[PDB]
């Protein structure tokens, strides 16, 4: 502990989503690793109602938002001799939607102006995280760079950050915003291809 501070973010942006525990993983262990990285005010592994087992998910509360990016960046990690995933808890309508708690570091921007930059978005998107490309989609009607956009993140934390909020303001202007899944993430079929 220690540290003059006084938290200002909710729950859900302190709160990280562990994914991939071992079957005997505990609140108690997971707590102890991930506060190697910053105070932990809350903890709990998902466990079963009926047997009592872990199901293999949990969450950790750090006292800010400071230490949870600690932990963000200090990916990957392993609780209980198990290489588990630390992700962002995502917002329950987000959560709602298919592939939110999996590895997302792309989102789509959709409602925006006539025309907007990738700088305008990108320079919006980076305060999130690093951003290892913007992909700029065009009218096919106006040939204007408009309708919709999407973003590519380094990771999918920066992402997250985004998507608990389906409406943001960029360029004075308020676009939607989502989880946007890569098209191998959204097909999940056999691709089968041997350079070509």
């Amino acid at each position: 502990g220690s540290k003059s501070e006084s938290p200002k973010e909710p729950e859900q942006l302190r709160k990280l989503f562990i994914g991939g525990l071992s079957f005997e993983t505990t609140d108690e262990s997971l707590r102890s690793h991930f506060e190697q990285w910053g105070t932990l005010t809350d903890c709990v592994v998902m466990r079963d109602p009926n047997t009592k087992r872990s199901r293999g998910f949990g969450f950790v509360t750090y006292a800010t938002v400071e230490e949870v990016d600690a932990a963000m960046n200090a990916r990957p990690h392993k609780v209980d001799g198990r290489v588990v995933e630390p992700k962002r808890a995502v917002s329950r309508e987000d959560s709602q939607r298919p592939g939110a708690h999996l590895t997302v570091k792309k989102i789509f921007v959709g409602g925006i102006k006539e025309d907007t930059e990738e700088h305008h978005l990108r320079d919006y998107f980076e305060q999130y995280g690093k951003i290892e490309v913007i992909e700029i989609m065009t009218d096919r009607g106006s040939g204007k760079k408009r309708g919709f956009a999407f973003v590519t993140f380094d990771d999918h934390d920066s992402v997250d950050k985004i998507v608990i909020q389906k409406y943001h303001t960029v360029n004075g202007h308020n676009c939607e915003v989502r989880k946007a899944l890569s098209k191998q993430e959204m097909a999940s079929a056999s691709s089968s291809q041997r350079g070509r």
